[PDB]
């Protein structure tokens, strides 16, 4: 399994499955009508939790019935595997989703489907983003659960392919960017439109070397300074502050942002 | 205008405006029910072109009436401007949209609304992506109309902020990545289910220097290398082929892919192939 595909999983499968009368019936009977849009802390998440095994089998039967197009994630994954001619014996699919019952339901059904197709996979869960505070925690969690896994796959000598299709705006862009900094080989994307997988300009990137030297220096003075130590060591803290890398936390001091610490994990 | 925001414009505004019964009426009278989802070469694009002034004023009055939240683009842009405290005198908004009448309609209304709010802006158009062939041409045009414009704004000494809200999937991942390579300072995004904009980790990035040296070497040898010659230069052509940087041309030749040459224009200058 030298060929890893990485993909987020959303709730599109749950929404699509309401097209089957048997699923719609069960979802309405359980009181789960808008199950594909439940927020992280909606009490109706607990109806999914309580019925998890029976909802898994129900959605796996639906997906078996309808095929890969029931999941935009499966659809992009399996199309890309076909287009790249990756063999099942060489494949590992790293799925991730938010730690919410509706998302985990989708992820486990996709994992079970791939395993019956003879493709090994895992499902990792990341904190939900429900607010601006939790956005930053969510990003850090993506570094720990996903980006560091990419880095480790690359150090084992695996090829890593990122499915940009699935996910909400900012998480997919962050996944792609940080994924490429971690050494991912290629990013792809399926348009439903023309039913074909394209390869994004996936240039291999690094943190700008001027900036990486300054940032590694910070991680030798704790994780703050005073302004006469930054101009001291040729660090344009104004430019660091505009580019969102330091926060004036001190009172003429500067401070190194937690996501930046996580990211230095790629290099140190 | 030393604070430049870059944002795509989509047809969400057109769809949203049908909430207002005066707009819905007028659009339905012209036979423009699905005007937010027309394909680039749908004959109804001509009905938009032919009624453009009328539809512009109608959407602009709807926008005035219902507020910025009728456009995910305006909403993210103006929320971001507020959160960053960017002043009207310092602002310039570079909008871009596909060269289709429904999109140009959305873009002109947003441009007009920003200008009435005292924000100078311009609207560039880029080729439609309607297929796999057109995907690559589409990306090249985004390099030429948007990414090279970011490079120019940076060379003028301006700061550049990218609105990563608006767009289908792949365009905004491309704009984020290539815009950061071109020196963009910050990327932001507005979540619907909150009132506020978040700032993405917008790390300053460059092409990996090992790869940039390898890719520049192709340019010195006519953009093709034998496997043997690639070896003598320390260029791992099979790795480059896995990352889609080169394409195998015959039994024993590797050619730099076209897209890579657009990206190298970031470091060598847009015209570098012509010298």
């Amino acid at each position: 399994m030298n060929k890893v595909h990485v993909s987020a999983v959303g709730t599109g499968l749950l929404k699509n499955s309401l097209s089957a009368d048997n699923v719609k019936k069960e979802v309405e009977d359980l009181g789960l009508k808008d199950w594909d849009r439940l927020k992280f802390d909606d009490d109706r998440q607990n109806k999914i939790r309580d019925n998890f095994t029976t909802l898994k089998d129900l959605l796996l039967n639906f997906l078996k019935s309808k095929g890969k197009e029931a999941s935009a994630e499966l659809d992009s994954l399996l199309s890309a595997i076909e287009k790249l001619q990756h063999k099942k014996e060489e494949l590992y699919v790293f799925l991730y989703t938010t730690n919410t019952w509706n998302s985990k339901l989708a992820g486990e059904v996709i994992k079970n489907y791939l395993e019956e197709e003879g493709i090994k996979s895992e499902l990792a869960t990341v904190k939900s983003i429900s607010s601006e505070e939790t956005f930053h925690e969510g990003i850090e969690d993506l570094f720990d659960k996903v980006i560091y896994k990419i880095l480790k796959f690359k150090e084992e000598g695996k090829e890593v392919y990122i499915n940009a299709t699935a996910g909400l705006g900012p998480e997919t862009t962050f996944l792609t960017l940080a994924g490429l900094l971690a050494g991912a080989d290629l990013v792809y994307y399926k348009y439903q439109e023309f039913n074909d997988v394209v390869f994004l300009p996936s240039p291999p990137i690094t943190i700008s070397p001027r900036y990486l030297e300054w940032l590694i220096e910070f991680a030798n003075y704790g994780y703050t300074l005073s302004e006469k130590k930054a101009e001291e060591l040729g660090i344009p803290v104004r430019l660091l502050e505009v580019r969102n890398l330091v926060e004036r936390k001190g009172e003429d001091a500067y401070r190194l942002k937690d996501w930046v610490r996580k990211m230095l994990g790629i290099y140190l």
